[PDB]
RNA sequence: AAAUCCU
């Protein structure tokens, strides 16, 4: 048969793809099916028909899945920020280990090594310390919310379910004053307005919350009356910043940062130590499962006293002065200068005087590590999706490191950058998947790289 | 390809 746009067709799904679709088989298609989970039967309509693949959308359930959550405030999130909520959250744990097995196969080439279950939350819900929201205008009405998948159009939203919940208060708080002050959400299509988003980053345990309003122009009318409200509802905001973005572009912030009120950073602890964290710095998401993912490199790691710890890729110095008492010497490199200036911060506020940081590329820093004649014993990393290039693992290669620990938001980059890895004589041992992204699709995974001779 | 969604 041909297969063409609105033709009905029943189906079985039979997979599910890295970022949450269901794959079923149609003379020789592969279909991939939004919102369908394995072992469905479903009659799907075609919406594109496609050279080899297919996509479609589920016109009728015949056979809804044992696994499937019916919870109908998580399907509104679904086409959005919660996109493994209608799979049930043992099996999202199962899938995602899944996931790490099957890509260390197919891009690295590995079948026998030890990927253990996904070590996941008692209470999957309620996690993100950070929360980026857009201003729209939706029927007349200044509306905070979320996107639907591939688009722009903002889907008004109080219960975040993923976010604190105090985040949610703030955001609702926000979107009021916005509403009272009568300041205009910016439109995207017609380039006018004034607020684009609204990023509120709190402390996981401090409870220390920051604002920032990021707009087209400098300007903001009576921002200061609106600062004095939210101090009122909310104590604990330490800073209220502004970013300024008058590009047209999906990135949210621009180059130019201002403090409206009070410091330009919230403070928050991880593990025992206290670390400052500013608005363009990054921080890890889900503070409680990266105290579990760095536990887990730093075992994997098995440091000693006299040990030389690189972490690349510092950010705020997070994992590299969690471990700088108990060795000899901690090299770190951050590219943003605003998160290494809080790591240098951060090292003098715990009594850490041997954390030595550089504001540059990860791989020019292990260039001049190399040659300057530093001997590092372990290699801590944790990169962005894209990952590692080339010059970095050949250049960490020739320093003759004992163990490297890679941290990754995406295995796809790992398992291409460990295929590398394996090249220069360095055996994948240990790996272990952590569930810092609950309700989606994304997986955090640490993998311990030991050297051969 | 740049950050949970943010073509
Ligand atoms: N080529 C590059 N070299 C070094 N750092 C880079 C880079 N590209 C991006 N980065 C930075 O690397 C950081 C990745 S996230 C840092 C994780 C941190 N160690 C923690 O666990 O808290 C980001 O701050 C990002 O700005």
């Amino acid at each position: 048969m041909m297969l063409k746009k609105n033709d009905i067709v029943e189906v079985e799904i039979v997979d599910l793809t890295h970022e949450g679709a269901g794959v079923a088989k149609v003379d020789g298609l592969v279909f991939f099916v939004e919102n369908a989970l394995p072992s469905e039967k479903i009659l799907m309509r075609v919406l594109k028909v496609n050279k080899k693949i297919g996509f479609g959308k589920v016109e009728k359930y015949l056979v809804q899945s044992p696994h499937r959550n019916q919870d109908l405030d998580l399907a509104y999130l679904r086409s959005g920020i919660a996109d493994l909520g209608h799979l049930s959250y043992p099996e999202q744990l199962k899938f995602k280990t899944k996931q790490v097995k099957d890509s260390l196969y197919k891009i690295a080439g590995i079948a026998d090594v030890e990927v253990a279950e996904t070590l996941g939350m008692e209470h999957p819900v309620k996690y993100r310390n950070k929360a980026q929201v857009p201003v729209r205008r939706v029927n007349g009405v200044l509306e905070t919310g979320f996107f639907r998948k591939n688009s722009h159009n903002l889907m008004p939203l109080e219960d975040f379910f993923i976010q604190d919940p105090v985040i949610d208060q703030v955001v609702v708080a926000l979107r009021d004053l916005l509403r009272r002050f009568d300041l205009k959400p910016y439109d995207e299509k017609e380039q006018s307005g004034l607020i684009r988003n609204l990023v509120v980053r709190r402390g996981h345990y401090s409870g220390q919350i920051m604002v920032v309003l990021v707009t087209t122009r400098p300007k903001v009318f009576r921002v200061d009356q609106l600062i004095e409200q939210v101090i009122k509802q909310f104590p604990e905001i330490v800073s209220v910043m502004q970013n300024i973005n008058d590009q047209n572009t999906n990135a949210i912030f621009g180059k130019e940062w201002r403090t409206l009120y009070g410091q330009d950073y919230i403070t928050d602890q991880m593990l025992g130590n206290d670390f400052q964290i500013a608005g363009p710095a990054f921080y890890q998401v889900n503070t409680e499962m990266a105290e579990k993912l760095y536990q887990t490199a730093i075992d994997f790691a098995e440091l000693k006293k006299d040990d030389v710890i690189i972490d690349a890729y510092s950010g705020i110095g997070t994992i590299g002065l969690s471990v700088a008492k108990h060795v000899k010497e901690v090299y770190g490199v951050e590219l943003i200068p605003e998160a290494v200036e809080n790591s240098q911060k951060n090292a003098s506020l715990n009594k850490i005087t041997n954390a030595h940081y550089v504001c540059d590329t990860a791989e020019n820093a292990m260039k001049k590590w190399l040659k300057e004649g530093i001997q590092p014993t372990v290699i801590l990393v944790d990169p962005p999706r894209k990952g590692l290039t080339e010059s970095f693992i050949k250049a960490s290669a020739q320093t003759g490191a004992d163990r490297i620990a890679y941290i990754s938001c995406n295995v796809a980059t790992m398992a291409r950058d460990i295929k590398l890895y394996q090249e220069l004589g360095y055996e994948l041992k240990k790996v272990q998947p952590v569930d810092l992204f609950p309700q989606t699709h994304h997986v955090q995974t640490v993998a311990l790289l030991s050297k051969l001779d």
